[PDB]
């Protein structure tokens, strides 16, 4: 299909109220629509629509109003960032303008990027767009909770646990291995940062174990997330089997389906504002909590 992309430049990492101000635009008219946080040309919110409404004028009305009342006041440095962005663009296989960085608190029309070269096919891209549409709607409710005082990280941790228990072969004591792998890949040998993470785990060990257990047993939020994931599991299996969806035990359909659904969960955490370091921390915590709660070792 034929997408429109709008970039809302907002340099403050806290996007929650901006995203909630955008909610009517993503909720009022026919068509798929979704949002994500992105870095290119500086921190910004992206709004994606496959149908003609909301118009550019309507987007400007709703968001221009917000931005005049509640502007970002975080300063950045487009010359300390540009190097890192050129590297990241190579890594993420992005091919689009990197400069100039957007002025803070401005709206821009932008070119929708294709991800077919990464995902493997137009059918794979459409699956991810369909996920982003459903999950964006879910994210507004999750951000409402955060704005009201609930823990962002706690909510993200719940999605992760629920995803593993519902969608990994063997449940949580199968799927936690991916959490330890993710945390160690991020640490890249950092013994000192690992020690810090392990001390932060130990301080919270019973509380984390209790949350794992609560999610495994079933929570309305966990069940709602895994229900959303269930709508993609069969399509994911089909596209993995046909080769239309590129993959990253390794030959196992169940493993590859879990890895897809877990990666969708990570994309949701990003939508919620959980940074890469924080996601990795949560992975460390989840793996440790699972090991202690169930008497297992990522020995498997």
């Amino acid at each position: 299909m034929t997408w429109r992309r709008f970039d809302v430049a907002y340099h403050d990492p806290d996007l929650d109220r901006l995203i909630l101000a955008a909610r009517p635009l993503l909720s009022e008219s026919p068509g798929r629509s979704w949002f994500q946080r992105h870095w290119v040309r500086g921190p910004h919110l992206e709004l994606w629509f496959d149908h003609p409404e909301p118009s550019w004028e309507r987007v400007r009305e709703v968001l221009g109003t917000h931005l005049r009342a509640h502007p970002s006041r975080t300063r950045i440095d487009p010359d300390r960032l540009l190097p890192q962005h050129r590297r990241l663009a190579l890594a993420e296989q992005i091919d689009e303008p990197l400069l100039p960085f957007y002025d803070d608190n401005t709206l821009h029309r932008a070119v929708p990027r294709s991800r077919v070269h990464v995902l493997g096919s137009a059918a794979a891209e459409d699956l991810f767009h369909d996920f982003h549409a459903a999950a964006s709607t879910a994210a507004f409710d999750q951000l409402d909770a955060v704005v009201a005082g609930e823990s962002r990280l706690g909510l993200a941790f719940e999605l992760m646990i629920a995803a593993a228990h519902a969608h990994a072969e063997g449940g949580i004591t199968g799927g936690f291995v991916s959490f330890r792998s993710h945390a160690e890949a991020f640490l890249a040998g950092a013994a000192g940062l690992r020690e810090r993470w392990e001390a932060e785990y130990r301080t919270r060990a019973e509380a984390l174990r209790a949350q794992v257990a609560a999610v495994v047993t079933g929570t309305p939020r966990g069940r709602a997330w895994t229900g959303l994931l269930d709508g993609f599991a069969g399509r994911g299996d089909e596209l993995i089997a046909s080769g239309a969806l590129t993959v990253e035990v390794l030959r196992s359909p169940s493993f590859r389906r879990y890895r897809l659904l877990l990666n969708l969960t990570y994309l949701q955490m990003s939508r919620l504002g959980v940074t890469a370091v924080q996601r990795s921390l949560l992975c460390h915590f989840a793996a440790s909590a699972v090991e202690e709660e169930y008497g297992v070792s990522a020995e498997i």
